[PDB]
């Protein structure tokens, strides 16, 4: 039987799925981990033992224990984000679409979702792999990992919460498709591993891991890197969140036995409602439990193993959205709200500065200041509000990425950069957030394609044409087809930089992809903030 599967760990039962008026079948639910509950939470990851009998894969498992978005009850918007699945700490498993009939050795991509390292789910209906599997013959693995303080709440030193447990969760998931994707079809030797924003960073991180760095072949980063400023903790913050967490649950604090014996005694919502109270500034795009650099999972610091070439060599394709900071604003900075032109006051524009860049003392809130105000017309609110947008994205996301790409091409085997500015023409987003933080996600996993979703003609073929590029990157090296007549999306140089846009327009290449703001964030600011 074509649903029928027998693994390494024992036999799945798997179901036929309905997909653009033709089929494939879903193995859904799939155990990669022991569940990581009562004593094991806070422990890195055990491989789930052997079952006999058939496992029942034919729905979606529980998601991760996380917090959950009540900002906008009812809209759609946040709502699609949020877990879509009973929540539970035994959330440990892996999800796959496989064309029909079954392949016998086809390329393998698996999905790592983002959310900060603090949520998170596989089972979105954006990241239905369904589209993919069946549009461009791929097998779609997507995993699961534990987010918060589940997956990262880190004492160093303790063998019981060493912090990054969540990235283990990721590691075992991928060392569980390297050894039984080849049974559903899956060529385990042509896997990539892809990812957004927190995925994206986590697929870096994986690429810099030497004990991740052989399980897997190509790697694609969408609005991530390793190196953000928000993705990764040293062990000392890391411990002194983990205290205060502590100390927020009226725990312990003697030891780090006492204190890890406390907060597992501790119900899942208990944690998860007093998790935001640990962060050491008042600040946007920082979150409480994300990796740690330990010494084991990262050898060094992550600007070191950069800089040497201590990582995986191989092809990544990767880019961002024209608007990455807008969500965050939004959220938490003065003056933004959902229903309105959110134009911005100076004053407000200076609250916004402070909260962007948390870390900063006056002199670097100064320089930060005149590099995105124009002098000119200072009290234009429209000029106020994208400048904050800019200075979000800029310092969280774009400017980190750019910082990862141009290290990682002076050693790497090719590099394919992306920049995606086109706005879903069916976005319920009020029009000044511009091309959001995640919504290329929906181009990729093929939404577009499914009339029911309203997207014009044009958006279902910007869609197709991702897909094809993701895919045939995966299968190749390469996005490009070898003879094709269609317009080439060309490597990016350690000398030329070249880059490609993405959009319902024709493919234009363009050049140092935004390279004055990311000289000053790069470059400029740390030495200013060294120095003083
Ligand atoms: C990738 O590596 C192969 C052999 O290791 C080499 O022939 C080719 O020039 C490399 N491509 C790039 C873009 O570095
Ligand atoms: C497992 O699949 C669903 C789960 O609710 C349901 O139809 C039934 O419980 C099971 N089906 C089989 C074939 O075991």
């Amino acid at each position: 039987s074509e649903l029928l599967v027998n693994t390494k760990s024992g036999k799945v039962m798997g179901t036929r799925v309905p997909v653009l008026s033709s089929h494939i079948s879903a193995f859904l639910g799939i155990p990669f981990a022991e569940p990581p509950v009562g004593n094991m939470r806070f422990r890195r990851p055990e491989p789930k033992k052997p079952w006999s009998g058939v496992w029942n894969a034919s729905t979606y498992p529980n998601n991760c224990q996380q917090y959950v978005d009540e900002q906008f009850p009812g809209f759609s918007g946040s709502e699609m984000w949020n877990p879509n699945r009973e929540m539970s700490e035994d959330c440990l498993y892996l999800n796959i679409w496989v064309p029909s009939p079954r392949p016998k050795s086809t390329t393998v991509m698996v999905w790592i979702y983002g959310g900060g390292f603090y949520s998170g789910s596989s089972t979105l209906d954006v990241y239905n792999g369904k589209y993919l599997a069946y549009t461009e013959e791929v097998v779609l693995v997507s995993l699961s990992y534990r987010v918060g303080a589940f997956g990262f709440l880190a004492l160093h030193g303790s063998q019981e919460a060493p912090g990054n447990v969540g990235l283990l969760d990721q590691r075992m998931a991928l060392q569980w498709v390297h050894d039984n994707i080849q049974f559903f079809g899956g060529d385990p030797k042509t896997v990539t591993i892809f990812g957004e924003s927190a995925g994206g960073a986590s697929v870096g991180m994986h690429i810099l891991s030497p004990g991740s760095r052989d399980l897997f072949r190509r790697a694609i980063l969408q609005s991530g890197s390793p190196n953000c400023p928000w993705a990764s903790v040293s062990v000392a913050e890391g411990r002194r969140r983990a205290v205060e967490l502590g100390r927020n649950l009226n725990c312990n604090l003697n030891s780090d036995e006492e204190l890890i014996h406390c907060l597992r005694e501790k119900k899942p919502q208990e944690l998860i409602d007093v998790e935001w109270n640990v962060l050491p500034f008042d600040s946007i795009f920082r979150f409480s439990f994300v990796p740690v650099i330990d010494g084991e999972f990262f050898p060094t610091s992550l600007e070191s193993m950069l800089n040497s070439g201590n990582f995986k060599k191989t092809q990544i394709l990767l880019g961002v959205n024209k608007d990455e900071g807008s969500f965050f604003l939004l959220y938490g900075a003065p003056g933004f709200s959902k229903d309105s032109e959110s134009k911005i006051s100076r004053e407000d524009f200076m609250s916004g500065v402070k909260l962007s860049v948390p870390h900063a003392n006056d002199l670097g809130l100064d320089a930060v200041t005149l590099q995105y105000t124009d002098w000119m017309d200072d009290n234009n609110g429209i000029k106020n509000r994208d400048g904050l947008d800019d200075i979000v994205g800029d310092h969280n996301v774009i400017c980190p990425l750019m910082h990862f790409v141009n290290k990682y091409t002076k050693f790497g085997n090719g590099t394919y950069l992306y920049f995606f500015n086109h706005r879903a023409s069916n976005l319920v987003w009020p029009e000044w957030m511009g091309v959001i933080h995640g919504y290329e996600i929906e181009f990729v996993f093929g939404l577009p394609l499914v009339k029911e979703l309203n997207y014009t003609a044009e958006e279902e073929a910007l869609s197709r044409r991702i897909m094809h590029y993701w895919a045939t990157f995966a299968k190749t090296g390469n996005p490009n087809e070898p003879h094709s007549q269609e317009s080439k999306w060309p490597l990016f140089t350690t000398k030329e930089q070249k880059f490609i846009d993405l959009n319902t327009e024709p493919m234009k290449v363009h050049q140092r992809l935004r390279v004055q703001m990311c000289v000053f964030w790069n470059q400029f600011l740390p030495k200013l903030l060294n120095a003083t």
